[PDB]
């Protein structure tokens, strides 16, 4: 699959759930905690369906996290993606707490300068060091502007083709699910399809 797309489970499974999610969205964090287990044991493990996670990148903080999760091998993506989502409350504090002068650096200057400022402010060096990724490996990841452009293009595809606006959003078998932005609304639609 293309950059910013990641597939969990069997590509030939009949039910394909696409998730448009963002690392800076509180609804996506809550959704991951609520849904990850049940989707795995109920659907993915028995080979009844597969999950395509798309990084819907909303802001440069999101972009910085998505550079990290997309720079690791496919077999590490899902653990890392889940970790950022599950531990969102632990790392996202500077979004609320930072001052004007700090915020200025996230939204101005070149891609490299702002990505480095964000990674510093959000303490991603320490977060990723605690997960085996050293500073040199993280530096290379954060400077991958080519990848940032591809993730931006993937995000633009979601916005343009599917009118994706709020997060998380979902499609099942090509249909974007109206009014469906949490596990409580999603699950009955998944079970209806599985149990047809
Ligand atoms: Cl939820
Ligand atoms: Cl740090
Ligand atoms: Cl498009």
């Amino acid at each position: 699959l293309a950059d910013g797309h990641h597939l969990l489970g069997n590509p030939a499974a009949k039910l394909r759930l696409v998730e448009f999610v963002s690392y800076t969205c509180p609804h996506c964090s809550h959704f991951e905690i609520e849904s990850e287990g049940q989707l795995k044991i109920g659907m993915v493990q028995p080979g009844k369906g597969a999950i395509e996670v798309r990084n819907f990148v909303r802001d440069p903080i999101d972009m910085t996290v998505a550079l990290i999760t997309n720079c690791v091998p496919p077999s590490r993506f899902f653990t890392l993606h889940t970790a950022f989502m599950r531990s969102q409350a632990q790392w996202i504090g500077p979004l609320a707490n930072s001052t004007e002068a700090q915020r200025q650096r996230w939204f101005n200057g070149t891609f490299a300068t702002r990505t480095r400022a964000i990674a510093s402010d959000f303490r991603f060096y320490d977060f990723m060091a605690a997960r085996g990724m050293d500073r040199s490996t993280l530096d290379r990841c954060l400077s991958n502007e080519a990848l940032a452009k591809k993730l931006a293009a993937e995000t633009d595809e979601a916005i343009n083709q599917y009118n994706v606006s709020g997060t998380p959003s979902f499609m099942i078998d090509g249909i974007l699910l109206a009014g469906t932005h949490d596990w409580a609304s999603l699950r009955p639609q998944i079970l209806a399809r599985l149990n047809e």
